């Protein structure tokens, strides 16, 4: 827990050294980082006692995956262990150390699969990227991803049918 | 470990900002600007209760030049400015769980002979309200004399700065 604050401080410093994250509000740091630390679902790489790279992941059920994709700031701590659909909540390496982070994930989570969303605010389009550990079979990974995707798309479309406009 | 202590303190402060209705909306860049030099210069107080932080304040010891630079842009100070003179300013004051009186008392009793100012920008007014704080062993009459001088020195130099903004070419 003293450890906890120390990690939080490092991550804050690393956000502050990152061109986009430095502009984000402290509310989003608490939302994205406290549960990562509490659940230990993060990797923090350091050099010379300073942080250089950080990624975190939430293990979601489908309900929470849809909630997150509707609003990236909506997860609460309990959601982070709510299922088996893994999402990278943050992935930063502002000083050029991304390959080291990538490798660390590849080797330490060799049979895991993760997705991430990136949003372009000028088109309002979000894209989903896929990542998998270093030992898991390419064909099997690609099939698990296809299944995740089909489940997500089908549930989104179902929810699309109930959507409406609010008017006085 | 000098800087693991540093990160620890920075995390505690960040947590405190995140618990505060206004500070939680401020950016991480402002946290680094306001908090890293406080920690480096040790010009802060962090109150804790049961091993959790509850309140934090920091201060910069400015010269008149940096005071003016700060009041024109509250995010403009750099670390060296924090020890640049004897005009003390509270840079942060946060106590999101209701412990502001406790900070106040701690400062009053532990900095009994010090004077500090703080600026709050209204906001429904476009006016900054400058508040004046003094330690418990400074009497009122004395505090008020020193503050009046600080203020007159600030106002005069703000006016005189206008003369250097522009030249006319015709």
């Amino acid at each position: 827990k003293i450890n906890g604050f120390e990690v939080l401080g490092e991550v804050a410093w690393l956000w502050a050294s990152s061109p986009l994250h430095r502009k984000w509000p402290l509310s989003l740091l608490a939302i994205n980082v406290l549960p990562a630390i509490e659940s230990n679902q993060y990797v923090l790489l350091k050099r010379d006692g300073f942080p250089i790279a950080f990624c975190s992941w939430a293990n979601l059920n489908l309900e929470n995956e849809i909630k997150y994709l509707d609003d990236v700031a909506s997860l609460v701590a309990d959601d982070w262990t709510s299922g088996d659909r893994r999402w990278f909540i943050d992935w930063i390496a502002p000083f050029g150390d991304s390959a080291a982070l990538y490798k660390h994930m590849r080797d330490n989570f060799p049979n895991e699969l993760f997705r991430a969303i990136r949003v372009d605010p000028d088109s309002r389009v979000g894209k989903i990227s896929e990542f998998h550990g270093g030992k898991i079979d390419k064909k099997l990974a690609s099939k698990i991803f296809q299944q995740y995707h089909f489940e997500l798309m089908s549930e989104l479309k179902n929810k699309q049918n109930f959507k409406f406009s609010l008017v006085n």
